[PDB]
């Protein structure tokens, strides 16, 4: 049931943020946001057109070149973004709620994850803010020789449906902390969340321009950024076909990116693994979001010893979780994020039948209605397959046994993605070689999909270029000069 | 300047290839030539890499980094490897100085004392990187142990231009060889000597078969092949702006980390309150260093109204002055360009220069009997639109410009798509990190210009460039980030 | 004009002040209680509870227990983050009460507690609550054999010891570092300026620290110092005060082979350059001495002045001395407060007699002021010798003296030739200059056209004899760690 | 079977040792010797000139002169890091002959010098020859006013005393660091084992170091010692020994505000878990304590064992301590060499005594060896508690304590209780276990399935009494490094 400011939220047209006031489009269109649980229409809101990209990037390059956020000492930086925080905080339960509608998602993993991340993400990048050093480098005595490490200026993000608020706090947290402001286009799937976040940068006391979000479609608002000529560079989370797009498009600029794409991630199980324990991290490994994860561990590997254990344990699993609407209390999962998301599973669900794969469970759709689909566990697989070697993006997890520790890391190499992985052993020195070997961003030992603030993610080969979260992502948002004093 | 001994030999022969650890021809036999620019006569014959050597390389370079010696050794024994390269080069310093100067065309004099010199002292400097390359542990939970290793890419592509030819190599390679990458690179068809003849010393210095392979060709044939690779994961590149964005926008169909250095149009600012005769002497080295082949060139003098007759009259002068020839006579000052194609390219843009209405101060046209030389030439009553202070010669070409306000020179220094390098000349301590502070560039002087060493980066802003070389910097493009969590719950 | 005080402030000292033990306030074990007073009007402030010897030893034992189990120990950087965070909304809320402490017991004017003490306080937590999720170790590459990597470890029980010029930014300073990377605390105020920091215990008790992390034990040097210093569970220490008792406390650490960081004295010198802004030089050379009625290691007590500029600063330091407004810390019109004690007072005051006897020449104040306080007017010092006590010696009060030179070469040799080297200011409009003379004076900060600037994220301390170690920065973390080297075989 | 000795060390020893002081082999101002033994014979190996105080002081003002001018204050720090690579590139090509001084003065077995010792000196310097251009300051961005930086400076003159057990390594450890940072060195190398050291220096002449960047000064503790201890005008002090003398080390250097950096005893315990893989954890007990004789800081010299195994882990060790071969370090059979000295085997026998004096068992050695020279019998001892004085305290020769426990918490508690931390070992296969305990363990250095791993790269140093700070790594570099923070005004 619906907060009171959620309600009065969702009453009205759903505006934009451009230079710290919210407008309508230009052009005044409009489109729509659906519940992905009911299929109904959830909000009405302003759609960002290439003419308003335009408007917002002249706003950020105002206040990035004269005025507070110019001039502003790094602790008062810093103060901005620990306040946006705290109203984040104030606001949990309002943001839960807006994800749990827009996106899908239940609406206590929304609390308790997305928007308690996101509190802890925009505090830890605020501590970043006064401690973005520079060197001195000791070279000749003829010379002060000092790097600085200059914010790049204007930047244009791009981020997507699946973790709505967080992503906008990776993405936001790294970049502000460096002193660039931005141009920011969430998901037309899921604009909520965000554009109800910009009441708290505006009461936060954000300068005007600072921050400017653009809702919108992909190839208009999302393109008009990527084109944008006096965007200085740009991040995006998604497809791997849409990432070689952005890279493409930013190479006429020399403009720098960071992509985060998607991945086919390895989950293994080692013959001295604890089993009950590599179970539950195999099924959270890729149920965790609908399947709707970058890292998700799409491919448990499991030692031949036992296959069949784990095999059994995952279909009863699958079978025991509660689909339903994210507003209800009881749900576990909720539907996909759209229609289209749901048939393009659903088409490899079956492009996967029509190879040759079979069904432990699973493999159709859910409930009455909304975007529903079925966990599914998938069985008899080949590494050839379509299902195994390309990224789904729902609840669908191959499953393939393995007999050597050489020959599960090869085939866990052999792909042309590398996110993530999982390997779930308890001898330490197994543990330490196979995570040293795998070819991935991410590697947990016993555990699967932890993300922290201040520790960085991304992938190796077509699964990105740069990293977020941790130091590491500040060097995305930064220029480095080096000056040279003559003292001769 | 007399021929040594070794290099007499190695230009008595066919101009082999280095791949996995042996000097071989082209599988199909292609060769080239390589000219001496000071005389226009072939200086050698060159094997001529194709598409499929470039595959043998990276063969061998996938070898190389996924098993044998260089793969197991120790941090410190990589070091050593390196360190002992770059004692050879030492040892070969004339040799090597003399192959720069017959096949680049710079002085013999200059391509020793700063070319050689820097090489080895970019060699020495990242030997000491390999021990040093370190990961974070985090303390985030009780429950976990949380740690990152800096991980070498693997298998990388090196595109390295002609202007300063091995030391553009030792920048790329130092760098990547002290994080345990491999490399195929590829350095220019007009410039294989010193870097093919460097070869022997990798070799001799222990180098493990295939840790470095040299194809030298064609940008578009053995260029394009290491760009388009699909077993190579990472690719680096110094030349123009427009070869740039094709590398990026090539190697966008994989996803691959691109490290570019592209060109300048880099301002050179002469304040108020300057030392003038510095100022002077640093305005005409700025754009005249090597011929003027030179990204961080300050090929646009800016002057402050009250100093701009007076510097325009020494740099005309200075220009007038200067003693063109062939690098290995030792009178000379100046070499000529690179190259026919170069030579040509630059007049060009002298005659749109004229065109457009600028004056000519001095210079303007080809120099001497034969050779790829160019005079020095100073342009003069010039205007922010005109082609000539907009783009980047690459030429011994200097544009000068008048300005009152420093808020205005600011202003008309950054109003560039390219933001590689400045200078800026002033006595006063608080203007001169001011300024410095408010130009878009990746290396500022103050009161110098053209200072390079192994420790301090560089690279451009804007579309000088993305990333940076040298210094620590330059180590994180070589490297894949990995988070490793450790339940210990 | 007095300003008001303060509800929570007059509450507050209408009672006993208490102690803090293990999250508790608390009376002395065995009862005593001792006065700290008002500088300005003589009269009592407030009686506050005494540690003993007794009450250390309860203290150590609960920031011990404090450090070893309970939430402390288990929380994760983050929530550690949070509370340090907290702490300093929860200062900036109070932000008034404080700076009417710190005027009412240390004796500074109100406003300059206000902008300038509570607001670095507050700063100073916030930004090492952002260092909290941050202090890193390193993963080593040596060998394929290993995986090698070092954890930054919170020493453990943590001894610190701070004077009375900046009572409670003083705190901060110690405080927030240690606090940042895990450790748990054992502090003792001034006698003289207990009041701010057991004020602020409310504060950390409000923020959620667990109990004991942090205690506090107003008293005596020689009781509850001593005691702290020397404890045979306290795992670090931490000093500010004098070089003659920072050789004591290095001397007492020697036996349990425990790490000191100190923070001495100085004789600080502020360099007029013939080439300097001289209007921006003068008012920086005054302050330079003045600010904080010259209560300030990093004083620049040697004003040396380029002889072409000499007289012309010798006057204006003179006229600008004498029109200083001294008076009580909670009026209005208040630009310099009194000496923190009647002994203090004493101590300068024997200093000027000093100069005085030695052959140097008073050209303004050089006696005490006003009918009660423990005030002394602002003093310009010429005619002085290198050699003169007044010029090798920390004085600790409003006083300064002139040096003119001749050349850099000389001012250099001469600004060095000390056993301090706490900071030095420079000031000329040359780029060069600036930075090859900041290269060659041997202090840890160095000024450049500026003086007196500290802030949370810049390190701070002594070379020579003004010091081991720093405070403040990334540094200041190094003195309240320990660096375990962790060889894990992968063989 | 002798190893025959090389020309060039026939040739050293064929003189009286000069020492080595602005860049010259000199004599003892006073005319004054003594004599080095060869610990396996008995004999005098060298006569080599004794530094007094006289010496000392002759050398800090060398050393002094080197740091304020010359070549080595004028160097680029390219130039710097080249000549200590030539350094390392000398010492390698001079390998065979250092091996033989450490093998014939200290008493260690030659090809154990070679491979470990010499070895990791060459190694050492290249890496700290690597740190010469890397050794970096910070940028601070604080406000737009301002730029904040910082500069790591050498902190100048530094008194280094090195002890006799890694007699060339050590000074490695100390001069490597020191130098990189472009300090200048007053060093004095143990009485008993001055040869390699003095060897050495002909190598830094060759290499051409300036002259007074490196001084060495053989001689006595109380004499050549104490003076560097007590030296006005050396900047930091480096020390390497027993606590005792830490402490010592520590109250003189109190008089000055003097830096300083500690590395003293262990008591480190070598703990094998029930799942360890006892065929390692076995070679790894005996090896932890049995390696260079156990004169070694770090020596796991308290072998915990897990009920279960305690057992087999005793009969295994008394078996290898009984199968070693004891003989002079010359002589290609030997495994374990003699101890350094006379008293150094009086006190270790003494140990021994105590140790069945307070009831323990002695289940193998517990007495001298051979016929001539300092040799102890590889020693087990057994029936052993916490609180007996051979548990407790360092004994530092080739004797261990085994001890059973029965749960992980018990023996991470009996471990930890010792005023001694500096390093420590753990025996297990999993995963959790490892870095848990590894975790938990107050030392530090922690080796999971390993034990005695030292790398340049790596730091080392203790907690608690063990030492003050540490050695190696980039780590090192810290404590010969006074760090200036510069404020420049720009607005
Ligand atoms: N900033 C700098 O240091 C440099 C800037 N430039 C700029 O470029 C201008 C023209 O010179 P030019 O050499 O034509 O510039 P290009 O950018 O075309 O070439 C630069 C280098 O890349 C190689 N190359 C060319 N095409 C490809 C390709 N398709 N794939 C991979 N590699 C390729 C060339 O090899 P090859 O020589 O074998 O053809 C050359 O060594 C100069 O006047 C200057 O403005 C050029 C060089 C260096
Ligand atoms: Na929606
Ligand atoms: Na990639
Ligand atoms: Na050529
Ligand atoms: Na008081
Ligand atoms: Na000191
Ligand atoms: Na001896
Ligand atoms: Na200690």
């Amino acid at each position: 049931e619906l907060k009171p400011k959620v309600e009065a939220f969702l009453n009205e047209e759903i505006k934009m943020f451009i230079n710290g006031e919210f407008v309508s489009a230009i052009g005044g269109k409009t489109f729509e946001t659906y519940n992905p649980a009911t299929e109904d229409v959830l909000a009405v809101v302003c759609e960002a057109q290439e003419e308003d990209i335009d408007a917002a990037v002249k706003a950020a390059r105002s206040a990035f070149e004269s005025g507070p956020w110019a001039e502003m000492t790094t602790a008062e930086r810093a103060h901005l973004i620990y306040k946006l925080a705290d109203l984040i905080e104030e606001h949990r339960e309002e943001l839960a709620q807006l994800e749990a509608l827009d996106n899908g998602k239940p609406y206590q993993v929304a609390l308790d994850d997305d928007i308690s991340a996101t509190v802890e993400n925009y505090r830890y990048y605020a501590g970043w803010t006064t401690k973005i050093i520079g060197q001195t480098i000791p070279i000749s005595k003829d010379y002060l020789n000092y790097t600085r490490h200059e914010p790049v200026g204007v930047v244009g993000q791009i981020i997507p449906w699946n973790f709505p608020l967080v992503m906008s706090s990776w993405k936001m947290g790294a970049a502000l902390a460096t002193g660039c402001t931005i141009v920011l286009k969430p998901a037309e799937q899921t604009p909520l969340s965000l554009l109800y976040a910009a009441k708290l940068f505006k009461e936060a006391g954000f300068p005007n321009g600072v921050v400017n979000f653009v809702p919108g479609f992909g190839p208009e608002a999302g393109a008009a950024i990527v084109n944008h000529h006096d965007i200085d560079k740009v991040a995006f989370t998604g497809s791997t076909v849409t990432g070689k797009y952005i890279m493409r498009q930013s190479a006429e600029m020399i403009k720098h990116v960071t992509l985060e794409l998607g991945g086919k991630s390895p989950n293994i199980i080692l013959e001295d693994a604890d089993l009950e324990e590599a179970i539950n991290g195999a099924f959270q490994g890729i149920m965790y979001n609908h399947g709707q994860n970058c890292s998700a561990g799409s491919r448990v590997f499991v030692h031949r010893k036992h296959y069949e254990t784990v095999v059994d344990a995952l279909v009863k699993m699958a079978n025991n979780v509660k689909l339903g609407a994210g507003m209800e209390k009881e749900t576990e999962m909720g539907p996909l994020v759209s229609k289209k998301q749901q048939e393009r599973v659903l088409n490899y669900i079956e492009q996967g039948k029509k190879e040759g794969a079979t069904v432990a469970a699973g493999g159709e759709r859910a409930l009455e209605k909304g975007y529903f689909v079925k966990p599914t566990v998938f069985t008899d697989v080949t590494d050839d397959m379509t299902i195994v070697k390309e990224e789904i993006f729902g609840p669908v997890v191959v499953v393939l046994p393995f007999d050597s520790t050489e020959e599960v890391i090869e085939r866990a190499n052999n792909s042309s993605y590398g996110l993530a992985a999982g390997v779930w052993t308890q001898n330490i020195k197994t543990g330490h070689q196979v995570a040293n070997k795998l070819k991935a961003g991410t590697v947990w030992i016993n555990d699967y999909n932890l993300e922290n603030a201040a520790a960085p993610f991304g992938g190796y080969k077509q699964s990105g270029i740069g990293r977020e979260l941790g130091s590491y992502a500040l060097d995305n948002y930064t220029e480095v000069k080096s000056v040279w004093v003559n003292i001769k």
